[PDB]
C-alpha cells in the first residue's frame, strides 16, 4: 500500500468519526483534497489489525465506482487512511438536498454506477454488509463511489437479520433498497414503521411501493432484489446488464409504474 509521509498531509476540518480516531477533510501534496481517517494513541491490537487490514483491502480495489485509496500512514503515529475527497458528499443527503433536480436518466445512471461497483466487490469476494445511500459518495461528475464509513434493519436481507448470513445476495437486497432511495430522492425506507414492524411486513410478503415517476423496469428490478429466497435474486452481473441496456435504449425508461395514491384530491 502506498505509504505517505506525514509532512505531505494537512488535516483541516473534522467531518466524522472512526473506530478509534476521527475523520477529516484535508489536503495531500504530491495539493489534492482528501479524506483522512486516523487511528489515535491507545488503539488496541485488534483495532490496529482492522485499521491496517482495511487499508490493505482498499488498496487492492481499482474501480471507477469504488472509493479510491490515496495511501496510508503506518510508519508514524497517528496512523491514517487517506482517500480521494468527494465534493458532493454522501448520496442520501445529496438527493434530499436536491429533490426533483435530476432527470430519470441521471438517476438510473447513478444506479448503474453503484451496481458496477458492487459487481466488482462481489467478484472480488468482498461482502459489503452495509450498502445504503449513506455509504455512497458522489463526485462533481455525478459518479457514485461505493464506500463504507462503518455503522441497518431496513436495508438488510431477511437471512442476514435472522441468522447472520451475509453474502453478495444479501447485498443485492440492500441494492434494491438503494434503488428505492435514489428514485425517491432519499426517502426513508418504510417511513415511520419500526424495525419490528418492517421485519413483520417483509415476512408477511409486503414490499415497498413504487416511487413516484418511477420507470416500470426499475421498479420491477428492485422488486426482484427483494425476493425472500436468496437464490432467486438477480446477481450483480444481471443488475448491471439490465441497467446498461435500459440506459442505452432510454425510451425504455419512459414507461412508468403506476403510483398508488396515498391521498385523493377531488376537483372539478
Ligand atoms: C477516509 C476514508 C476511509 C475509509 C473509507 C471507506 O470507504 N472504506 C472502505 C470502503 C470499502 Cl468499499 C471497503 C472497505 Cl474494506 C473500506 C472512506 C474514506 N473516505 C471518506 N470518508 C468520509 C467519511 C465521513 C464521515 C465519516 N466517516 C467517513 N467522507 C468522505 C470520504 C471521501 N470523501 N468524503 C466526503
Amino acid at each position: 500500500t502506498t505509504e505517505i509521509h506525514p509532512s505531505c498531509v494537512t488535516r483541516q476540518k473534522v467531518i466524522g468519526a472512526g473506530e478509534f480516531g476521527e475523520v477529516y477533510k484535508g489536503m495531500l501534496k504530491t495539493e489534492v483534497p482528501v479524506a483522512i481517517k486516523t487511528l489515535k494513541a491507545g488503539y488496541t491490537e485488534k483495532q490496529r489489525v482492522d485499521f491496517l487490514g482495511e487499508a490493505g483491502i482498499m488498496g487492492q480495489f481499482s474501480h471507477h465506482n469504488i472509493i479510491r485509496l490515496e495511501g496510508v500512514i503506518s510508519k508514524y503515529k497517528p496512523m491514517m487512511i487517506i482517500t480521494e475527497y468527494m465534493e458532493n458528499g454522501a448520496l442520501d443527503k445529496f438527493l434530499r438536498e436536491k429533490d426533483g433536480e435530476f432527470s430519470v436518466l441521471q438517476l438510473v445512471g447513478m444506479l448503474r454506477g453503484i451496481a458496477a461497483g458492487m459487481k466488482y466487490l462481489a467478484n472480488m469476494n468482498y461482502v459489503h454488509r452495509d450498502l445504503a445511500a449513506r455509504n455512497i459518495l458522489v463526485n462533481s461528475n455525478l459518479v457514485c463511489k461505493v464506500s463504507d464509513f462503518g455503522l441497518p434493519i431496513r436495508w438488510t436481507a431477511p437471512e442476514a437479520i435472522s441468522y447472520r448470513k451475509f453474502t453478495s445476495a444479501s447485498d443485492v437486497w440492500s441494492f434494491g433498497i438503494v434503488m428505492w432511495e435514489v428514485m425517491t430522492y432519499g426517502e426513508r425506507p418504510y417511513w415511520e414503521l419500526s424495525n419490528h414492524e418492517v421485519m413483520k411486513a417483509i415476512n408477511d410478503g409486503f414490499r415497498l411501493p413504487t416511487p413516484m415517476d418511477c420507470p416500470s423496469a426499475i421498479y420491477q428490478l428492485m422488486m426482484q432484489c427483494w425476493q425472500q429466497e436468496r437464490a432467486r435474486r438477480p446477481k450483480f452481473a444481471d443488475i448491471v446488464s439490465i441497467l446498461d441496456k435500459l440506459i442505452r435504449a432510454p425510451d425504455s425508461l419512459k414507461t412508468l409504474a403506476d403510483f398508488d395514491p396515498r391521498v385523493s384530491i377531488r376537483l372539478p
